[PDB]
Formats: C-alpha cells, sequence, structure tokens
RNA sequence: GCCCGGAUGGUGGAAUCGGUAGACACAAGGGAUUAAAUCCCUCGGCGUUCGCGCUGUGCGGGUUCAAGUCCCGCUCCGGGUACC
C-alpha cells in the first residue's frame, strides 16, 4: 500500500474495472427485490455543470447503498439530445446540430465516468436517435386515432398540434393524494397549475348580433348583480363591432402588442335572461380569450376586477350579496368578495351561497341558457415547433386536403442529420422535396414541424427498462418489473412542466396496456441549487462588471467576514453574497477543474456533506479542502493498520471495557448511518457520524492482538459506510484490508445488537427545568432507585417528572 | 398585491422523539515544526476568585412541569405568479 492517497493513480483504474466487469449492469431478476434510482437525464450542452454533479452524486449514493443492502439496482443514464441550443451552436460554428450533439455526448459521457457514477451503461439512450424517437412517433399516431390529438391555430398566431392533456386533468389532480413521497410544494404547484374550476356557462341574446354570446362564471350566485358583460380583445363579437368603431379597432390592435383595467364599449346590447333588461357588452383587457368562452359577465359589486373597470368607466355597481353579519355591504371603496346570503335578487333573496349557486344554475339550465361547466387552467399540450432539431411529427396532408397519420410501414420518419443551417429556415422546410411523399396511393406533404423536446423526456424513464426492445415502445414485463421508479431526483424548476407531462404520459401508457401502474415515480427528491460567492465592480461608465470569486482579493475582519475586496487590476469590488451560479454573475465553478484538482471522491464527499440534499449548497473551496484532508486521514489510518499485517480473529467475550465501549460506538455509528442514509435521507449527518467515529478510531491503541482485530472490524465497516460517497478510495482500501471480493458486491454493515447494550445510562437531574446534576444509573433501575440516587447527590440536596434513562425534573416547593 | 417557503454561534449546519442547544466541519486563536503544508489544543455572549455563575435559537405572545421543535401574532429574508 502506498503511503500517500493519490486519486489520479486510483480513480481511472477503478472506473475501467467497473466497465470491464460490467459491475452496474442489471437484468429483470425475479430472485431479488428491485430498486429503480433515477436522476433527471442531462441535456448535452457540452460540459457538466455543478448542478449535474450534485444531482447525480445524490443518485449514485442511493444506488450504491441499495446495492449493498442486497437489492437489484437500476441506475440509468442517457441524453435528452434534441432542442434549440444545437441549432444556435451549429450556426455559430461551422457545423450541423447532429455532430455537435454527439461530440458533446461523448465529452460529457467521459465526465460522468470520471466522477465514477455506477450506471448501467448498456441501457444508455440518446433521444435524438431514430431507435428512440420512432416509438414516440408511433405512439402519437395511436393517440390521434383514439381522438386525443387535434390541430388548431393558437398564439405562442401559429397552427399547432395539441395533445388533449385536459382529458386527464381530473385524474392528474386527484392522483396527487397518492403521492405521499412527493414534496408538498411540488404537489401544490401542480394543483394550482391544473386549476380545476366548477362553474356555469350562461348564454345571452345580442340584439343586432347574429350569434349568441356565452360567458363562464364561478359565481352564478351574483348573477342579479350583473350590470354588463365583458369580452376578450380577440373575441369575434368584438371584431364585428370593431368594423364600424375605430375606438374599438385600435383597442384590439393595441392588446396584441406591448394590472390596470382597460376597455372600450362595443355598442352591442345583451339581454339579461332573468330580468330581460339590456346590458352593454364591453371589450376588456383582463379577459383571456383562451380560457373558458373568452367572455365574462361583470358584477362590479362582487368581483374586484369588475369593480375597478366599472369605477373607471362609470358603469353600474349593484350590490347583491350581504356581509358576514347580515348587513348590506360597504361598496363605496371596493367589491364585497366573500360569499354570502343574497339580497336584491328577487326569487333568490335569502338563499345562502351554495343554495343561490344551485338555484340560479338550475333555473338557467331549465330555461336552456345555462349549463354547469368544469374548466381547467391547464391548457392542452402544444407539442409542435417550427424547429429543425427535433423528432418529426408523423402526420401528413394528402392533396385531398385530408389529413391523417404517417402509415406504420413508413415509421420512423427520420430527421436527416446531414444538413447546412442557413440560420433562418429549417432545412426540412427549405428543401421543398423533403416534405413530398406518397400516402395511401396518393401524393402528400408530410409535417415539417417537429415535436417539442418534452415529448422525449416524458417517457425515457420507462424506455430505460427495455432500451433495445425492437418489438414495441415498451416490453411490458420488463417495464412493470422496474416501475414505478423508487426515487426520482432533480430540480424543483421542472414541477409544472416535465413533472406533470411524465405523469400524463405514464397514464396514457397505462391506458394502452403498456404498463401496470398509475404513477411513474413513488418518491420525488428535489435537490437544492449550488451557490457561489458573487462580486462586481462599477466601471467609469456606470456599468456593473462581474468578477469571478477566484479573482477576488478579499480582506476579512477579525471574525473572518469579508469587509473589502479588490481584483488584481485594482477595481473596488462589492460582495453580493452567496448566489445561484450563472454566466451573467460570472461565478460558475467548473466541476472538471475540481475533479482534476482534488479527485472525484473529494468533490462527491463535499457535495454530500455540506448541506441537506433538499437545501441550497454553498460552494466553499475551504470546505472541499476539508473533505480532501478527511479522506487523507482515512487513507492514513488504513495504511498504518495494514502496515502491521494480518490480525487475529476477534474474541468478543475476552474484550476489555475500553475495547467493548469502542466497539459499541462502531456499531451505534453503523445503525445511525444506516438510518440516515436509508430512511431519513440525511446524508450530511451520516457523513458527520462517520467522521466522528474516525476521530475516535484515530486515538485507539493498535499494538495488542485484540486492539488490532477490533480496528479491522471498524475499518472494514467505515470503508463500507463511506463507499456510496467515495467509492474509488473505498474500492482500493477494501482490497488493502483484504475484504472479500469487490466492495461493490460487499454487504452493507449490520449493527451487531449484542454489541450495543449499554449497562448504564446518564440521567439529567433538573430543578424547575434547569439542569443541576448529571448521574449514572443502570438501564435496569426502577423509578425509586433513580430518585434515591438523585437524592444522594449533594447539589440536588441543596435544591416530580421522570423519563426513563433520560431526565428527572423537580418543580420546586 | 399575490401564493409557498424560511430566520439557531464568525460561517455551513446538528438537535429524528417537546426533554443536556450548537454534533460534524469550515474560519479564527494557541501548540509542535520551517513560510506553506500536515499533525496537538481552545472557540456562542457576558461576568469571573479561572473553579465556575448568569444568559442565549429574529421580536412579541399562547400551551406545558419543560418549547429551537407544537399553536397564534409581528418584523425581516428568499422563491414562485400574472387578471384563469
Amino acid at each position: 500500500m502506498q503511503e500517500q492517497y493519490r486519486p489520479e493513480e486510483i480513480e481511472s483504474k477503478v472506473q475501467l474495472h467497473w466497465d470491464e466487469k460490467r459491475t452496474f449492469e442489471v437484468t429483470e431478476d425475479e430472485s431479488k427485490e428491485k430498486y429503480y434510482c433515477l436522476s433527471m437525464l442531462p441535456y448535452p450542452s457540452g460540459r457538466l455543470h455543478m448542478g449535474h454533479v450534485r444531482n447525480y452524486t445524490i443518485g449514485d449514493v442511493i444506488a450504491r447503498y441499495q446495492r449493498m443492502l442486497g437489492k437489484n439496482v437500476l441506475q440509468p443514464i442517457g441524453w435528452d439530445a434534441f432542442g434549440l441550443p444545437a441549432e444556435g451552436a451549429a450556426v455559430k460554428n461551422n457545423t450541423a446540430p447532429a455532430p455537435w450533439t454527439y461530440d458533446n455526448i461523448a465529452y460529457m459521457k467521459n465526465q460522468l465516468k470520471m466522477l465514477g457514477f455506477g450506471y448501467d451503461w448498456s441501457r444508455e439512450l440518446a433521444t435524438c436517435t431514430p431507435e428512440y424517437y420512432r416509438w414516440e412517433q408511433k405512439f402519437f399516431t395511436e393517440l390521434y386515432k383514439k381522438g386525443l390529438v387535434y390541430k388548431k391555430t393558437s398564439a405562442v398566431e401559429i397552427p399547432q398540434w395539441f395533445i388533449k392533456i385536459t382529458a386527464y386533468a381530473d385524474e392528474l389532480l386527484n392522483d396527487l393524494d397518492k403521492l405521499d413521497h412527493w414534496p408538498d410544494t411540488v404537489k401544490t404547484m401542480q394543483r394550482n397549475w391544473i386549476g380545476r374550476s366548477e362553474g356555469v356557462e350562461i348564454t345571452f341574446n345580442v340584439n343586432d348580433y347574429d350569434n349568441t354570446l356565452t360567458v363562464y362564471t364561478t359565481r352564478p350566485d351574483t348573477f342579479m348583480g350583473c350590470t354588463y358583460l365583458a369580452v376578450a380583445a380577440g373575441h369575434p363579437l368584438a371584431q364585428k363591432a370593431a368594423e364600424n368603431n375605430p375606438e374599438l379597432a385600435a383597442f384590439i390592435d393595441e392588446c396584441r402588442n406591448t394590472m390596470e383595467k382597460k376597455g372600450v364599449d362595443t355598442g352591442f346590447k345583451a339581454v339579461h335572461p332573468l330580468t330581460g333588461e339590456e346590458i352593454p357588452v364591453w371589450a376588456a383587457n383582463f379577459v383571456l380569450m383562451e380560457y373558458g368562452t373568452g367572455a365574462v359577465m361583470a358584477v362590479p359589486g362582487h368581483d374586484q376586477r369588475d369593480y375597478e373597470f366599472a369605477s373607471k368607466y362609470g358603469l353600474n355597481i349593484k350590490p347583491v350579496i350581504l356581509a358576514a353579519d347580515g348587513s348590506e355591504p360597504d361598496l363605496s371603496q371596493q367589491a364585497l368578495t366573500e360569499k354570502g346570503v343574497l339580497f336584491n335578487s328577487g326569487e333568490f333573496n335569502g338563499l345562502d351561497h351554495e343554495a343561490a349557486f344551485n338555484a340560479i344554475a338550475d333555473k338557467l339550465t331549465a330555461m336552456g341558457v345555462g349549463e354547469r361547466k368544469v374548466n381547467y387552467r391547464l391548457r392542452d399540450w402544444g407539442v409542435s415547433r417550427q424547429r429543425y432539431w427535433g423528432a418529426p411529427i408523423p402526420m401528413v396532408t394528402l392533396e385531398d386536403g385530408t389529413v391523417m397519420p404517417t402509415p406504420d410501414d413508413q415509421l420512423p420518419v427520420i430527421l436527416p442529420e446531414d444538413v447546412v443551417m442557413d440560420g433562418i429556415t429549417s432545412p426540412i422546410k427549405a428543401d421543398p422535396e423533403w416534405a413530398k411523399t406518397t400516402v395511401n396511393g396518393m401524393p402528400a406533404l408530410r409535417e415539417t414541424d417537429t415535436f417539442d423536446t418534452f415529448m422525449e423526456s416524458s417517457w425515457y424513464y420507462a424506455r430505460y427498462t427495455c432500451p433495445q426492445y425492437k418489438e414495441g415502445m415498451l416490453d411490458s414485463e420488463a417495464a412493470n418489473y422496474w416501475l414505478p421508479v423508487d426515487i426520482y431526483i432533480g430540480g424543483i424548476e421542472h414541477a409544472i412542466m416535465h413533472l406533470l407531462y411524465f405523469r400524463f404520459f405514464h397514464k396514457l401508457m397505462r391506458d394502452a396496456g403498456m404498463v401496470n401502474s398509475d404513477e411513474p415515480a413513488k418518491q420525488l427528491l428535489c435537490q437544492g441549487m449550488v451557490l457561489a460567492d458573487a462580486f462586481y465592480y462599477v466601471g467609469e461608465n456606470g456599468e456593473r462588471n462581474w468578477v469571478s470569486p477566484v479573482d477576488a482579493i478579499v480582506e476579512r475582519d477579525e471574525k473572518g467576514r469579508i469587509v473589502k475586496a479588490k481584483d488584481a487590476a485594482g477595481h473596488e469590488l462589492v460582495y453580493t453574497g452567496m448566489s445561484k451560479m450563472s454566466k451573467s454573475k460570472n461565478n460558475g465553478i467548473d466541476p472538471q477543474v475540481m475533479v482534476e484538482r482534488y479527485g472525484a471522491d473529494t468533490v462527491r464527499l463535499f457535495m454530500m456533506f455540506a448541506s441537506p440534499a433538499d437545501m441550497t449548497l454553498e460552494w466553499q473551496e475551504s470546505g472541499v479542502e476539508g473533505a480532501n484532508r478527511f479522506l487523507k486521514r482515512v487513507w492514513k489510518l488504513v495504511y498504518e493498520h495494514t502496515a502491521k499485517g494480518d490480525v487475529a480473529a476477534l474474541n468478543v467475550d475476552a474484550l476489555t471495557e475500553n475495547q467493548k465501549a469502542l466497539r459499541r460506538d462502531v456499531h451505534k455509528t453503523i445503525a445511525k448511518v444506516t438510518d440516515d442514509i436509508g430512511r431519513r435521507q440525511t446524508f450530511n449527518t451520516a457523513i458527520a457520524a462517520i467522521m466522528e467515529l474516525m476521530n475516535k478510531l484515530a486515538k485507539a491503541p493498535t499494538d495488542g492482538e485484540q486492539d488490532r482485530a477490533l480496528m479491522q472490524e471498524a475499518l472494514l465497516a467505515v470503508v463500507r459506510m463511506l463507499n456510496p460517497f467515495t467509492p474509488h478510495i473505498c474500492f482500493t482500501l477494501w482490497q488493502e484490508l483484504k475484504g472479500e471480493g469487490d466492495i461493490d458486491n460487499a454487504p452493507w454493515p449490520v449493527a451487531d445488537e449484542k454489541a450495543m447494550v449499554e449497562d448504564s445510562t446518564l440521567v439529567v437531574v433538573q430543578v424547575n427545568g434547569k439542569v443541576r446534576a448529571k448521574i449514572t444509573v443502570p438501564v435496569d433501575a426502577t423509578e425509586e432507585q433513580v430518585r434515591e440516587r438523585a437524592g444522594q447527590e449533594h447539589l440536588v440536596a441543596k435544591y416530580v417528572i421522570y423519563v426513563p434513562g433520560k431526565l428527572l425534573n423537580l418543580v420546586v416547593g
């Protein structure tokens, strides 16, 4: 064994080993309990960022640990490889998106290997390869034939393919109650984004208008307070009136471009269905065209938005709901928003909210001018992009003008990778020959738009279970073996997009017979952002210039706080504190630099120690150095121990009191570390516990046979406890220690519960809650015996609650 | 304005159970060694007769025998949102 720990001589050899032995490749073994550990797959931008390293280290820790518990562990990796940045990069450079992407994949793949993440590399996927996207093309055609896909023009004013995610809204909402092991914050974000709403459509007659006008309200109980209607700028009733009306004309145009209320009177009168009175119809900026019918009824008395509109434009404010105490409401300043009993409403006077809502809804429904309507804030999923670098949409327009999917025997529709980008138009649109095809004996033009990249990331988790299956999108027996994902790790920024889509997609696959389960992932862990110090100076021109923390010459006060800072050019810098890493703040830290500086193990250890997985981590070079010194101390202790050669078998009966208590701490540490990693997922305190035992072990004597056999037990346990964090050093150390086999197949240490019996316990004696004594009594002892002993204590003598083997308190009388 | 988080030493963070506040580490000071590195110790605040005594978890309160933890106010900090 070398005296000095040198990661450059260890890590790349251990990584080769893992490749040659295929250590982390797994099959569908029914003789083992499966564990599927998944980290959000990276986009191949070119280099790993510190957020990748954190995400993937957390994942690797769990995967390695669960393997040592005896599970069959799937930890897959791959590339979300389509998307916008490759188009830009291709143009800036001399190239095309495909080769730029594959070059990045190779470079980033090597980085991941150099960090030593135990992936099953046999299951590696690149989502821009036909072998992957072909299946989402087939799936889309099936969705279309099942009526879940449609085309329409929308404004984000382009025609688009939509998938009917709203057909699954109720279930996506309801099934959140099954997600006990997802964080409340993500669940609440999904609830709010779905935005399920119960209400009533109310249809009106408009006097000089050809059509009826329909509005959506969540508050039909306020309908006798309706003094006008309001329509979106893009509503067709507004477009018609705008022909004669230049005031309205310019208002509509203004609303397309560039929380104040703004409106113009349309001139149209609508007939209130209950009263029969004419009310006016205004165009208003606060009514979204895309939600509900794009038209509301206005009740200024009780909708704050309608209050400010009516107050601005002089329209009537009419009170129809009473205040909580039953008194008529104060409308002189704002709307009365709370639900309450009706007045000023004829039939419906005296009805409380629920009764008013139903009575009015029922009356309108019976008159044929209302119906209950459930809307969602959730929009249908627009999946088409006017971009080249994405999977082609498998749809076609025959010369008929008729539209159908690309036939099965023409799938996949392959994106040609050999292209020159003019930077302006997609190559597959620019070449007019590419679109031309023949379908069903007929000439046709195939879709030129491509899928948004969310399409690929919505199902990769499942394809990892059968990456090479050629028969279908999924092999159901393999998918159901592995799914649902046990833990999914990745940032909270994905909560309302990817984290929703993949649930939807899971449910689509379920409903196609493809998978067995309702939800894709049991636990979601959102790891916190990595932060770094940020500095800037102000130039002579008044512009801020951000300076990398590496380049800051800082001056600290007596207590180590930064009190002044300069760069080498002499610029006075202002320290802005720990912040999110960015190219704009110029404070990003390159993990490759840190891996080459300290070794992958040091970087992994620091990232798992500095902070709880779900909280922000502050990058501190002094912290990384601390981690580096710790591993050197661990290396050092194994080097001195093994230098003394083989050890006798440990004899637990003949151990000394000192030896027994040291052993007890080894085993108590095994228990705590097991619980922190396995149940609490508090990795930072797990490492802390290992550090604390190491400090004790560095002081233990190692000359007697029994001392050396104990140390052997301890070090073999420590090397295993650390292995999920720092597997390169632990792989090597295990061998040095003559452990059986490769550490990766070694069993996780189990605490020997005979070694943990305490004999005595400490008890804190308090008088009026404040500690006066600390005393040692057996776990064996009865309540009297503990107070008897307490009473014999002389500082207790100068001055009744009991917790066994813990505390005794005396309220003074 | 809005929704959802959060506040413990010089710093990151511990305290899982309401029951010894500050584990572990960083920084700093003293020691061994010749600057650096590494290994030996001290380190919440105040007082101190150097043995300890008192105080302390943003500020108020409530429950309790006991609150960093549970409950309610207030202040301040962070993230998310755009008339659904």
